[PDB]
């Protein structure tokens, strides 16, 4: 059995090799050893599972579009439907894997506000991924679970973290996307993103260069979504005194 | 199920970039024992190139990292063991493809261009084995790759046009084999240059579609030749 250092070293090797199943298995093993993850181990775990589920999400959108495009061909549409359902099962199993890890190991032992916000955001993300493909009688509960987790994360970070903190900015980005795509609520999605951006830009100048670089990267994403969602109108071009 | 349904599933898997599914569909088609159509042959080879390719790239990444870590030793052992795990997956993939080629693809090939395709594929997958083999094991593997390429080469020189994409692709890969596996760069260059030159003389007779098919591979030959003969005193190019 590998100790923690060997598992982290192997997860980094697997990352460079783009072997994300291996990477996630290593970081799940690290997690279940029961010690609080460091910032870099948190990033390795989250990057690994995002890529693992990300392959299915992309494949799911492709096959869904083919299923919609072949509506006049029974055999072709049925084959695409069955293949989408197969991908969905994989996707749900990955989400349930992550959600179980968050509930059983990560969230209960998060002793600092930063890490708890990170894991509650992650819980919001993976219920959101479930909500992207939920289409039966469980969608309503899943959508609510996502919003509850995001909101709990928002509550802790609003009180414990500066608005420039990358975790708080990343939470605002994804929670905004949840409102836009899952709830079909563009006005709330935009005001949430705009508020987090405005609150950060007021303090951005006070950061060290390295922290500034980190914050600005996420603030770029908030800006890009706002511009995408509001088009040429709404946003007024900027000039400088 | 039926051959046609499996082919449709393979094409769906291709669009979803799920190459394990794609490869599994086309393996089942091959195992039905009927000669593959050109479309089926390309789906099979595309699928397994992607499946094996993921390990080939991972193996090179891990090898490169392993060769650039000199401060530690237990980390060095962990990097080696991870490479050996990737190696085992790579060999199993190659052995899977080589078994299909021996049992179904090469025996059922009724036309010259098909036999050259599969003999080239056999050369390719022994070459992938040769990329990771060591010692006495490597010699036999390299010989297997060379013998397959050479038989494909002799058939294609006799029976296929020099512009045929399969003949040109054989020249390209056989040339890389000479350069990289046999450490014979001049012979690799002469093989690439001769195939390129032999195809030039008949490009004028081709349809637009065949002209593009042939020249796309001739550009890969030229790319390797430019890479292998270096810039030397070459001045960078600008276009009016």
């Amino acid at each position: 059995h590998m100790d923690k250092n060997e598992l982290v070293q192997k997860a980094k090797l697997a990352e460079q090799a783009e072997r994300y199943d291996d990477m996630a298995a290593c970081m799940k093993s690290v997690t279940e050893q029961g010690a609080e993850l460091s910032n870099e181990e948190r990033n390795l775990l989250s990057v690994a599972y995002k890529n693992v589920v990300g392959a299915r999400r992309s494949a799911w959108r492709v096959v869904s579009s083919i299923e919609q495009k072949t509506e006049g061909a029974a055999a072709a549409q049925q084959m695409a439907r069955e293949y989408r359902e197969k991908i969905e099962t994989e996707l749900r199993d990955i989400c349930n894997d992550v959600l179980s890890l968050l509930e059983k190991f990560l969230i209960p032992n998060a002793s600092q506000a930063e890490s708890k916000v990170f894991y509650l955001k992650m819980k919001g993300d993976y219920y959101r991924y479930l909500a992207e493909v939920a289409a039966g009688d469980d969608k309503k509960g899943i959508v609510d679970q996502s919003q509850q987790a995001y909101q709990e994360a928002f509550e802790i970070s609003a009180a414990a973290m500066q608005p420039t903190h990358p975790i708080r900015l990343g939470l605002a980005l994804n929670f905004s996307v949840f409102y836009y795509e899952i709830l079909n609520s563009p006005e709330k999605a935009c005001s949430l993103a705009k508020t987090a951006f405005d609150e950060a830009i007021a303090e951005l100048d006070t950061l060290s260069e390295e922290s500034y670089k980190d914050s600005t990267l996420i603030m770029q994403l908030l800006r890009d979504n706002l511009t995408l969602w509001t088009g040429g109108g709404g946003r007024r071009r900027e000039t400088q005194v």
